[PDB]
Formats: C-alpha cells, structure tokens, sequence
C-alpha cells in the first residue's frame, strides 16, 4: 500500500528542518542530503515543498543521482494532485 501526499501537506516542509520536495510526482524527504548535495545547500532549500521537477531536470541529472532519489522516497502525490 503505497502512500499519498497532498500537495499542501507537502508544501508544509519548507524549512531546513525538514525538507520536502516533489520530482516526477514523488515526494521525498531530503533533509538529510543537503550536506551530500553536490550542486548545492541553498538550491534546494531554494525549493522546498516545492516541485523542483523542471528545476531538476534542467540541471541535467545523472542517472546515478536518480538512483539516489530511491533512498529519500517518502511517496507519491496524491492522484487527485496529479495534473493531467
Ligand atoms: C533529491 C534531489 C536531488 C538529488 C538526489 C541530486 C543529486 C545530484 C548529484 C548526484 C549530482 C552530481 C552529478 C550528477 O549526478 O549529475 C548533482 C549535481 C547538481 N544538482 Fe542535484 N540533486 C537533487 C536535486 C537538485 C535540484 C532540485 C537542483 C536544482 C534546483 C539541483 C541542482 C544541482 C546542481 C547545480 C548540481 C551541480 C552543478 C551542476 O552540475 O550544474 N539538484 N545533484
């Protein structure tokens, strides 16, 4: 049973705190990357609760960074988010 997240929950989780962050309709919880963040601290917390999708791929990430996605995974956005 995978979980949901509703946009406005996720938005919640602005702060260094915690962090919160929505990339390909996922959300994860990248608190605990910031430090290991290569291309930055302020980036992303530029981003909270935010969907950096675009902002993301814009970079240009590696599929070694996308394979670390997979350890800060906290969900998906909710369907009903989900904007089709
Ligand atoms: C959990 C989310 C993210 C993860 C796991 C991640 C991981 C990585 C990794 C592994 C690299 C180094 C090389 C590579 O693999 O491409 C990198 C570089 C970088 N990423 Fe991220 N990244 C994340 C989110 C973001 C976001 C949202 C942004 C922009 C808003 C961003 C901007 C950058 C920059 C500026 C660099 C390095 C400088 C450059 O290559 O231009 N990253 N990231």
């Amino acid at each position: 049973a995978v979980t949901y997240y509703r946009l406005e929950e996720v938005a919640k989780r602005n702060t260094a705190e915690e962090t919160w962050m929505v990339i390909h309709g996922r959300v994860y919880d990248i608190t605990r990357f910031l430090s290991e963040h290569p291309g930055g601290e302020e980036v992303l917390l530029e981003q909270a609760g935010a969907d950096a999708t675009e902002s993301f791929e814009d970079v240009g990430h590696s599929p070694d960074a996308r394979e670390m996605l997979k350890q800060y995974y906290i969900g998906d956005v909710h369907p009903n988010d989900l904007k089709p």
